[PDB]
């Protein structure tokens, strides 16, 4: 096997496509051989565990990964840490209590500050709704995923500080476009006076926009996404989405690879009771 392996969520989402490119570019800068893989879809928890196990069973020196769920890679990651594989968690926080209970750790975790992402999206909505405020909803990612949970907490905490805002719904749409359209339809049905919906990612935000359109409410219901994927940036320019909190997956990926290579130079994996190296990549609100 090459020196390093990378496990991304799914290349069917531009966020992960850009993270692969960032890693590829960084690999050339560092001089390292990297094999980059991804599961076929967001719901492939089991096959991602198998993918991780297959790479962990090869002799890569390090494996950088973004788990599809907080817990689906706890067991294989613990196993890999025990084998002395230098592990870096990209983007989506593996459940660290669960991992410590399974006897492993990760050298580092590189991600966006996801609480700030949800606070930016909510703060923008609050601003746009102005003095009168109104009812708002959050369309979360997969419940329990650290990335979505942080965005949810950041947005919820911001909305709770603004009394003119009424959070009427907070539901998971599992990073899925179809599911988000369905969840937004139901939310719009139950609370037809809703004025804005923060979505924990662009894949979901796009489907939420279609629900809003079906309801004859485009522009009357703000829709804010997260990631800054190409189609969502286009929708934001065209008024189909109000805004998106853009991330820089290329730098998450490059920075994670660099942390992994750096860790390998130490010659031992991180101790179980040492906090992983932590690095945050900025986000930025993208509006019309
Ligand atoms: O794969 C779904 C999503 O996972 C999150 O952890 C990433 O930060 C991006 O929001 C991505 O779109
Ligand atoms: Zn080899």
């Amino acid at each position: 096997a090459a020196e390093y392996a990378v496990v991304l969520k799914t290349l069917s989402n531009p966020f992960w496509v850009d993270m692969k490119k960032g890693i590829e570019d960084e690999a050339k800068t560092l001089g390292v051989s990297v094999d980059i893989f991804a599961s076929p879809s967001e719901g492939d928890f089991q096959s991602q565990l198998q993918l991780f196990e297959d790479l962990s069973n090869k002799n890569y020196k390090g494996i950088a990964f973004a788990p599809l769920s907080s817990v689906n890679l706890v067991m294989p990651v613990a196993r890999a840490w025990k084998k002395g594989i230098y592990l870096v968690n990209l983007d989506e926080k593996i459940d660290m209590d669960n991992l410590k209970k399974a006897g492993g750790n990760v050298e580092a975790f590189v991600t966006t500050d996801n609480v700030a992402v949800g606070a930016k999206g909510a703060s923008f909505i609050i601003d746009k709704l102005g003095a009168e405020g109104g009812e708002v909803a959050i369309i979360e990612g997969k419940a329990g995923n650290a990335s979505g949970e942080a965005r949810r907490n950041g947005a919820t905490e911001a909305f709770k500080k603004a009394s003119q805002i009424k959070l009427v719904a907070s539901q998971p749409a599992d990073w899925d476009r179809i599911k988000a359209l369905d969840v937004a339809t139901n939310v719009l049905q139950r609370n037809p006076n809703i004025k804005a919906i923060y979505c924990a990612n662009d894949t979901m935000a796009m489907g939420v926009a279609q629900a809003v359109a079906n309801a004859g409410k485009t522009g009357k219901v703000l829709v804010v996404g997260t990631d800054g994927i190409p189609e969502a940036r286009k929708m934001v320019e065209a008024g189909q989405m109000t805004a998106t909190v853009a991330q820089n997956p290329a730098d998450i990926g490059a920075t994670g690879l660099k942390l992994m290579v750096d860790a390998e130079k130490s010659g031992k994996v991180i101790p179980l009771d040492k906090a992983p190296e932590f690095k945050l990549v900025d986000s930025i609100l993208v509006t019309q």
